[PDB]
């Protein structure tokens, strides 16, 4: 049982401490290629990345899953020289998120699982690194554009056994079609993760998608705007509940029943030109913790909060591998 | 004086016969690095655009402008083998078309400055080779960001004397708003060219940009839909009108004084992927002489109209001549 990273397979044993939403930069198909000036250089970019992931991994990370897809602007060789540069391993993805250019919107549900396909079997681009995760996004109803993507990328995940992780808009619960068209297609909800769930207070629903048996990203703890004063394009983004109330979220989850099912992370970033300008630096600011946040401030919080070591480890540990390692029925 | 091509400067007489829109690919950022299968092969599409290229010139084309701007997927690497291999000159293009993804669609008016000028002073990503010209394009009024966008290349044009050349839906008459914006950051209706105007037989439109002083881009020629039957997509792209109206379009600008300033094209590809699957097979159905339409059709129909040789030499060679040197009043 393998792992595919930007350096190769890896077993499910070196996986270890694992974030499992995370970007090294968030960008647009090519746009690091044609103005590398916006992050300062390519070489400011890596340089910032991995000295972000070198702290991540004092904290205890090992792996971290970016989910950036070819419309984020995934760029798989900036990830293999951060991986080689931090030891820390970095599972690239495939699929579309909010941003697909008209290339992509006008094609097929089968020519949409032979691209996913292609990048999860044989390659991405001419680098032989391939995509250990489908990653794909609503933002309330799906257009008709994106049923085909989540059609597409459930027959690439039955095809593979790689599994699916979603962005949402949790406010509108999209977790519910998304599930609704996964499971139209046939695919086992053990083998997708319903992302940006820490985004809303909402039980009913999260507990809705846990108990037929999906993983519930709690991937942005991190973000929050409290205290930003008058700061509209970031209150926009980060919401205004706070990181605690985001974190309780985990708590909430394991007093259900449900401690298997969670996935935790940061939705991190070392740049981020699809937003706002400068608006790194306002994250940066409200996290300089970065991608350590979990480790150094969420760990000991829901410790405090009495959750016990060994089930933060299988939070941490055991639930991103079972996740990861390719199956059909996790 | 010299224009950038992507094999480097070339001399205003090294142009010759110039066809001012057209793509060797149709396609996205990213995309044709990512799924070169789409189109066969990369190799595949090399090959058909050098075979066409070959027959244009055969058929007395020296130079074309390829107007694939960052969103169309332009990859100027792919622009300089085919330009090498055909012999025929190739002038690549910055600025933005229809598709510009969020790293684009957030930036500001002096950013997107920066990004054109980068393209035009600097270089296109890595490559050293320069934009010769910038594309810009509305679809009805503009949205807010197609404001900065046409500000920006006016901006770019002002500071280097390379034209600004447009994408309209002609049936809106989209090069008055083009022009007003154009105008209020103080560039000279000779440096701009209004394209797709042929798609429209509006007289009172034409003449009215044609009067203050812009290049009129007479640019679809082969693009129809008749005779393919109950085809709704190829008609959505091509329209009913016959090749024959479009091109009277070129004696009537010439029968009201504006020789001078008709720019002719066939708007032609050799891969076609931000559209419907197959289209480009439709496309060569419809046209096989490709870009090699304009001289070995259209210029015989014009004469037998009546235009004179020379008249049509200068459409052909002057005009483009004089809209592509750099300068900033032509
Ligand atoms: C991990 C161990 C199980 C509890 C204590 C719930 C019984 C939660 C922390
Ligand atoms: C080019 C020469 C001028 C005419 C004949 C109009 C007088 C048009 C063709
Ligand atoms: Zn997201
Ligand atoms: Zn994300
Ligand atoms: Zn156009
Ligand atoms: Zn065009």
């Amino acid at each position: 049982d393998r792992i595919n990273t930007v350096r190769g397979p890896i077993t499910i044993s070196e996986a270890g401490f694992t974030l499992t939403h995370e970007h090294i930069c968030g960008s647009s198909a090519g746009f690091l290629r044609a103005w590398p000036e916006f992050f300062g250089s390519r070489a400011a970019l890596v340089e910032k990345a991995v000295r972000g992931l070198r702290r991540a991994r004092a904290a205890g990370v090992r792996t971290i899953v970016d989910v950036s897809t070819f419309d984020i602007g995934r760029d798989v060789s900036l990830l293999a020289e951060v991986s080689r540069a931090a030891d820390v391993h970095i599972v690239a993805a495939t699929g579309l998120w909010e941003d697909p250019p008209l290339s992509m919107r006008l094609r097929s549900v089968e020519e949409l699982t032979q691209f996913f396909l292609r990048e999860i079997q044989y390659g991405i681009e001419d680098t032989g690194i391939r995509a250990g995760i489908i990653k794909v996004a609503t933002n309330g109803k799906a257009t008709p554009f994106q049923e085909l993507v989540l059609r597409a990328a459930a027959r690439a995940s039955l095809a593979t056994g790689v599994p699916v992780t979603t962005h949402t808009l949790a406010s509108q619960r999209d977790g519910e079609q998304q599930a609704a068209i996964f499971e139209s297609e046939g695919l086992s909800p053990s083998r997708v993760c319903i992302g940006h769930s820490d985004d809303t207070d909402d039980l009913s629903y999260l507990t809705a998608l846990a108990a037929r048996g999906y993983l519930i990203g709690l991937d942005g703890i991190p973000h929050s705007a409290i205290g930003l004063e008058d700061n509209a394009s970031a209150s926009a983004l980060l919401g205004n509940r706070s990181w605690q109330t985001r974190a309780l979220l985990i708590k909430a989850l394991i007093d259900q029943g449900y401690m298997k099912q969670i996935l935790v992370s940061n939705d991190w970033l070392f740049g981020f030109s699809s937003y706002v300008t400068n608006i790194m630096d306002v994250m940066d600011s409200v996290n300089p913790d970065g991608m350590a946040f979990i480790p150094l401030r969420v760990i000991p919080f829901l410790r405090e909060k009495g959750v016990s070591n060994e089930t933060l480890a299988g939070i941490t540990v055991t639930n991103p591998a079972r996740f990861l390692s390719p199956t059909l029925r996790a």
